[PDB]
């Protein structure tokens, strides 16, 4: 008979022979959940006359549903203070944080929330509250905070320095992995180094704190990635002796009227990557001075990548 066929998470299967016969010669083609998930690399089985559900080149075995990062179903329009409130599906991969204070992070993945070390560990120094999968800040709140299970800081990162931003970044391995969606989809992350070239406009989205009001919604800035030699004399410049290592990077300018401010570090800097036409999450809003004013630093993701598959490869 070979009775009913293993259930394919976040994926289905539909008969292409009579619905429900589970005999010889039936036929089902499993399929994943696109774009949200693809399947690993067709679907096609059937009910062997051994009396097993099998494909032509497996066949005992079912597809895999993976999930597909950085692929945002409702991209942003080209043409946080510095205004614009984003749209659902724009940014599917941003977390809400608010452990010590409202914050930001990103999605990796399908159970594992990547953001700011500091927005664990605050400098000058509480319940893990995450919430994902909407644009509204209400919203948020009434589908609930995601448990998390593992926390995991980077070894670098040390929080007694309040100058000191090295190694600022963390993971959230969540109790229970999430159903991606269109508002709710994982971000890519970088590879090459390229995704760092000076001019280069990355977003930063989050809940910050906008010129005079709260933000009762997700908002973004797109800022271009500026030259760390201007940011290392601007810094000193202002006699500020804070760490800027090659672990990070600045972006924004002094003249600019956009910016990450209160309440959006642990987001991320979002890279478009062209070549792919897919979303990576380049760097990590760590520190800065002001807002409204110039040059913020981010946490260079590209030189935590292997730290971060260790982490969630588990």
């Amino acid at each position: 008979d070979c009775g009913q066929p293993r259930n394919l998470p976040n994926g289905d299967f539909r008969y292409t022979t009579t619905m429900g016969v589970n005999t010889y010669k039936a036929r089902i083609q499993y399929y994943c959940h696109e774009p949200y998930y693809k399947m690993q690399t067709q679907g096609v089985y059937t009910c062997t006359a051994q009396g097993i559900w099998k494909n032509e080149q497996k066949g005992e075995k079912i597809p895999r549903c993976l999930p597909v990062c950085g692929k945002p179903v409702n991209p942003v329009e080209q043409r946080i203070i510095g205004g614009q409130k984003a749209k659902m599906g724009n940014f599917p991969w941003q977390v809400f944080t608010n452990i010590h204070g409202r914050g930001g992070g990103a999605l990796l993945g399908d159970r594992w929330i990547l953001t700011a070390a500091h927005t664990l560990y605050p400098k000058e120094h509480a319940s893990l509250d995450v919430f994902l999968g909407h644009t509204n800040v209400e919203e948020l709140m009434k589908l609930g905070n995601h448990p998390i299970r593992r926390v995991s800081v980077h070894p670098d990162y040390r929080q007694d320095e309040s100058y000191n931003f090295e190694g600022d970044i963390a993971l959230l391995e969540l109790e229970n992995s999430v159903t991606l969606g269109p508002n709710l989809l994982p971000i890519c992350l970088p590879d090459n180094d390229t995704f760092y070239d000076l001019g280069l406009m990355g977003y930063v989205s989050g809940f910050g704190v906008m010129e005079e009001k709260i933000a009762h919604d997700l908002r973004f800035v797109r800022l271009p990635v500026a030259n760390p030699q201007a940011c290392e004399n601007w810094l000193r410049g202002k006699n500020r002796m804070d760490v800027f290592s090659q672990n990070m990077f600045c972006a924004g300018h002094p003249s600019l009227k956009q910016d990450a401010c209160q309440g959006d570090s642990g987001g991320v800097f979002a890279v478009r990557d062209p070549n792919t036409d897919r979303w990576v999450a380049t760097g990590i809003v760590s520190w800065g001075i002001g807002c409204s004013r110039g040059y913020g630093f981010y946490t260079k993701v590209l030189n935590y990548v292997d730290w971060i598959k260790k982490e969630m490869e588990e």
